C-alpha cells in the first residue's frame, strides 16, 4: 500500500543529534529518510526507523549522488517535505596549517549541500505549498573560534543562504531556518575527560552539556505547525553559552 | 499544577498566551488592569485558572499580586511579562511621560516581577520567564524610539539574568513579534496593512497563536537547554 | 571675538574614556564643552581645555539641568552638533539584590540622559543639516554580565534608541551611533590586581587591554567627514573580546 | 614604506580605497584582472604603487604574486580582499557554475590571500587584514543567495582568523558597504536608484569613497584594538 505520511530527509542521521533529530520526526508521524555515509551505515538507519523510514547511503560531496537519493526517495516514499541538512564534520587547524583541502572539503560537505539539497527540494514543496528546510549550523558561526575558519565560514555561510532562500520561498510559505547547537554530549565529548566538560559546562549558563535530543526538540518544533511564522531565523539551543 | 502568570491577558497575544499554556497543563493566574477585566478572566479560565486585576506600573501591586498568587495557587514557575500598549512620536514630540510610561510599562515591570518570583524558582530549581519583546528592538521604526528602546532594554535584561539563575535550571528568554493581527491592525486600512504583509517574507500578518506557540516551546521541556535568546516570531519581516 | 569653530558636547568628561574624546575633539579642531558632576570638577575641564574648550557642572539625571546647560552653550559658544553621551557609573547586584534605586538610578545616569540630551540638540542640528550623536555604549550591551541587569538594559536600550533616532534624522544628514568599549583601562581597572588584568587580557583576542584614546579615536573618526555615511551602527572597540 | 596590496583596485571601490592608502603613506600594490589593468594601474599609482595582473581564482597566481611582492617591494602588511562581482539569480536558476564561481572569487581568494600573507605580518608583529563584504551578508535580497553566503563566510573567517593572529598584533576585520555608486548602479534607471536609496536612512547612495575612509580608518594606528568586527557602511540602509 502507499506511504501516505509526509517525508523528511535527515541527512547524517547515523549518530548523535542526526539520529535524536530522525526518531523524534518519526515520534512526529515523519516518515523518515535518514542518511549515512556507507552502505552498512544505511542498513542501520533502515533496522532503526523499521516500517516508518528508510536508511540510505549519500555523500553529500556528490552532486550526483545527491540527485539519485532524491529521486529514490520521490519515487518510493513521496515529496521530501522536511529537509534537515545536518553533518558535523570538522577538519580543524590554525590557518597557517590548514590545507585546500581541509578547506574545500569543509565548505564542500557543509555549505555546499545545502546548496545542492535545498535546490533540489524546492519543486516539490512548491507544488505542496509547504516545506520545512532545517540547516543545523553551531554556536562557532557566531562566537570566534580559533582553528575552525573553514566550519565557521560555512556554517555562517548555510545562516547567510537560509536567509536569501528563506525570502524567496516564503510566498509560497516553505520556511527556512537554522538551529545553532552549543555544546551537545556526542561521541566527540564523551571522548574528552570529566575535567574537560567541566571546563565546557562552567562556561554555559544551565551548568551542563546539553543532549541530542534537546536538538531534536528545536528541529520538532521547528518542523511543525507551531513554526509556521518562523523563518529566516537561528534557534540557538546552547543552555546560554551564547546569547548575543 | 504548576502556576503561570501571565500579564495583558485580556485580549491579542496574552490572551492567546494564556489559554495555551491552560492547554499545556499549567494553572494560569492572567491580569487586567481593571476589576472587570480581571473577572472576564477568571469566568474564562475556570477551575484551571484565575483573573486578578494589576497595574504594572506599581510596585505595591505587584508585590500584593504575586502574594496573592503564592497564599492561594502556589509559587510562580511561569512567569510571561507581555505588554504591548505604545506611546508613538517623533523624538521631537516625544513627552517626558510617554517616555517614562513605555519604560515603566514595559521594562522597569520585568525587573519589578522577575525579581519578585526568584525565590520560589530557586526554590523548585525550575523556572521559566518569557518576555515579550518585539522586532522593532532589532529593526528601527521611526516614531518608537521609546517602545524600542524598552524592548531591547528587556532583551539584554533577560541575558543577564539568565546568566544568574540558569544554575538553578531558570531560563530566562524573550520572544519578538513581528507584525501580528490584532485590534489594533484591524482597526487600519487595508492599504496599510498591505504595505505590512508585503515586508514579511510569508506574505501576510501573523496571529497571536502564534506568538502563543512560542511561549508555549520555550515553557516547555522542549526548550530546557534554551536560555538568554530571542525567538523571532515575525515571518521572515526581520532576520537574524 | 565669536567662537566660530563647530561645539562639541561630552558628557563625563573629568577622566578616562570621556577625557580622552573631549581632547581628541579639541586636536580635531572642536570647540569642546565637557562635563563633570560637581562645580570643581567642572572648573578642571576649564583648566584642561583652555581657550577652545569650557567645563560646565551637570547632573545628567536632571532635565532642568540638561535644558540649562544646553541653553548656556547656545548662548555663549554655538549650536551643540557633536553630542557624545558618555556615562560609566554601574551600580551592579545579583537581581536578588538590586534595589528600586540600583535600577532606576542607572536607567535615568544611563538611557533617560541620551534621550533627553539627544532631543534637546535635534533642533540645532537640523537647522544645521549637521549632526554627530555619539553614544558611549558597552561590550556588556551584547555579553550577557551577571550582576549588570540595570547597566546592560539601559546600554542596549541606548542602541535601540539610536536606531530609531538615526532613521529619524537620517533625510537631515545628521548620523547617530554608538561606540561599544571592551576592557578599557581606567582607574576602574588599575585598582584591580596584575593578575585579574591578566585574566582579562588572556581573554581578548590583542592579549592587552585598550586605553582611552582607542576609545577617543572611534569617536574621533565618527564624528569626523570620514563617517558621513555610518549611522545607527555600533562600532565595537573592544580588541576582539566580543566579535559577534 | 609599508606594502599594501589592494585586490580588484582598476575601479569604483577598490580604486578608492587604493588611492587612499597611497595618500596615507602605504606602498600600494593594486591588482587587476589583466595585464593592461594592471598597467592602468602602474600609470595611477607611479611612484607609489605598482599594478599586477591577477586571477583570484588561482592559488599559483596568489602565490607568484605574493612571492613577486615580498622580493620587490617588501612584506605585505595591508591586505584588502575587494571583490564585488556577482552571480545573481533565484535559486531555482542558480547553477553550479553561478555559485561555484562567487564562492570561489569572493571566499576562497579570502582564505588563500590571508593564508599566504601570515608569515610577513607575523615576523613584524603588525598586520591589518581587511575583507570588503556586504550589507547583504546580513540583509537577504533575494536572488543573491550566493554573494550572500560568501560574504558571511568571509565574516566569520574574519573572526577566526582575528582570534588566531591577535596575540601577533595582527587585526582582520570586515567593512560591509550598503549601495555605493558604482558603474553598475549608474546603467540602472533613475526611479530604481530612487527605490534604493528610499532605503537608505540617509536617503542617497553611497561613495566608493566613503568605503575608503572605512579601510583607511581600519589600515590605521587609530584602529588597533578593533578586530574581528564588521564595520558597516550603509547610510542606515541596515542597523546592528
Amino acid at each position: 500500500m502507499a506511504q501516505e505520511r509526509k517525508v523528511a530527509l535527515v541527512t547524517g542521521a547515523s549518530r548523535g543529534i542526526g539520529a535524536a533529530i530522525a526518531q523524534q520526526l518519526i515520534q512526529d508521524g515523519y516518515f523518515v529518510v535518514g542518511t549515512a555515509t556507507s552502505e552498512s551505515g544505511a542498513q542501520k538507519l533502515t533496522d532503526s526507523f523499521g516500517e516508518q523510514g528508510a536508511g540510505l547511503a549519500l555523500d553529500v560531496r556528490n552532486l550526483d549522488e545527491i540527485e539519485a537519493v532524491v529521486s529514490h526517495i520521490e519515487q518510493n516514499y513521496g515529496p521530501v517535505l522536511v529537509l534537515v541538512n545536518n553533518a558535523g564534520i570538522t577538519k580543524d587547524n590554525l590557518l597557517l596549517r590548514m590545507s585546500e583541502d581541509d578547506w574545500d572539503d569543509i565548505l564542500n560537505i557543509h555549505l555546499k549541500a545545502v546548496y545542492r539539497l535545498s535546490k533540489r527540494v524546492l519543486k516539490g514543496m512548491t507544488k505542496a505549498r509547504f516545506g520545512r528546510i532545517i540547516n543545523i549550523s553551531s554556536v562557532v558561526a557566531h562566537f570566534a573560534n580559533p582553528g575552525q575558519a573553514n566550519y565557521s565560514a560555512a556554517k555562517a555561510g548555510i545562516e547567510a543562504f537560509s536567509r536569501s532562500l528563506a525570502k524567496e520561498m516564503g510566498s509560497r510559505q516553505i520556511t527556512v531556518n537554522s538551529v545553532a547547537p552549543g555544546f551537545i554530549a556526542t561521541e566527540m565529548t564523551d571522548a574528552l575527560s570529566e575535567d574537560i566538560r567541566k571546563k565546557m559546562s562552567d562556561q554555559v549558563a544551565l551548568n551542563r552539556l546539553g543532549e541530542p535530543q534537546d536538538i531534536a526538540n528545536a528541529v520538532s518544533f521547528l518542523a511543525s505547525d507551531k513554526a509556521g511564522y518562523i523563518t529566516g531565523t537561528v534557534l540557538h539551543v546552547n543552555g546560554g553559552l551564547y546569547m548575543a
